[PDB]
């Protein structure tokens, strides 16, 4: 093992919900023991795994949106889409992200892992403000995440990604990154209710019927990804305006100071647990199948 240690960035939120949405049926209260066992166990799991890999220091990175984006403050509709969705369902989404928020709340109190959790914060803001920060301090970097895509973090040195849900490292250094980053931040990213500049900023949100966003050349996606100051002389100005706008929201660059430096303190300020403290919290828990097991956390 190194002295600058390997890190371990684990996309934890997007692994703990994926698998609940398989193991949790439709239909039934969704209680803090259920989500609190699954979550240990994917700990265990994915804590065996980069440990076998050679990362030793663990960092549990989480989404949290209890209070909505800080993306949202600057952009309203951000990922608004994604909420609409939740309120149809049948499944309960109230009671697993009540019960992971205490669940995460017991993690920090009493497990040995680094937990960058922060109200308004997204996972993909943790990993992103870390990797920059790890990377220029000389540490080999792994992050585990099933379908994140990191690709804007080609630059940096000793990058590795496993997918847990494919089994499969991951391209960190795709060849395309610049390209495929402009891509969203010119043409819009739907999945995140990011509309294209050619359009107004809620598009996505307040879409009339009938209502097309009007293409755009790859040739100038190309050409801006190759030389960003060639924004200003493809687009015209409303379209260079929208253009800044969707710099906030996609690139990892443009995570603002005070954001990026809350991630950065949070991480330095950190109060570790002591590992005697798992014991102890398996048998307050009654986990009892897990008592026999703190070696593997
Ligand atoms: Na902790």
């Amino acid at each position: 093992e190194d002295y600058k240690e390997g890190i371990c960035l684990i996309d934890f939120s997007q692994i703990a919900l994926s698998t609940a949405l398989v193991n949790f049926p439709d239909k039934e209260k969704i209680n803090l023991s259920m989500v609190r066992h699954l979550i240990l166990n994917s700990i265990k799991f994915n804590v065996k795994k980069a440990k076998t890999l050679g990362y030793t220091k663990i960092v549990l990175c989480i989404d949290n949106a209890k209070s909505g984006y800080w993306r949202r403050d600057f952009a309203y509709y951000y990922k608004k889409n994604r909420g609409k969705a939740r309120e149809e369902s049948t499944w309960d989404w109230e009671g697993y992200f009540e019960s992971s928020h205490k669940v995460i709340d017991e993690l920090k109190a009493y497990m040995p892992y680094i937990v960058m959790d922060i109200d308004k914060y997204e996972a993909d803001d943790h990993i992103a403000v870390l990797v920059k920060k790890f990377s220029l301090e000389g540490h080999k970097i792994l992050i585990i995440s099933s379908d994140g895509d990191f690709t804007q973090l080609h630059k940096y040195p000793n990058v590795k990604q496993w997918s847990p849900m494919h089994k499969k490292w991951v391209k960190i250094k795709s060849g395309s990154a610049e390209i495929d980053c402009m891509t969203k931040i010119l043409k819009g990213d739907k999945k995140d209710n990011v509309a294209s500049v050619k359009v107004r900023s809620d598009f996505w949100f307040t879409r009339v019927e009938g209502e097309r966003t009007p293409s755009m050349k790859t040739s100038i996606v190309e050409a801006i990804a190759n030389d960003r100051e060639q924004a200003k002389v493809l687009l015209t100005e409303s379209e260079y305006n929208r253009y800044k706008e969707n710099l906030v929201l996609i690139d990892f660059d443009y995570i603002p100071d005070n954001i990026a430096s809350n991630i950065v303190n949070y991480y330095n300020s950190y109060k570790l647990p002591p590992r005697g403290k798992i014991y102890s919290y398996f048998v307050k828990a009654g986990l009892s199948k897990l008592t026999n097991s703190i070696n593997e956390f």
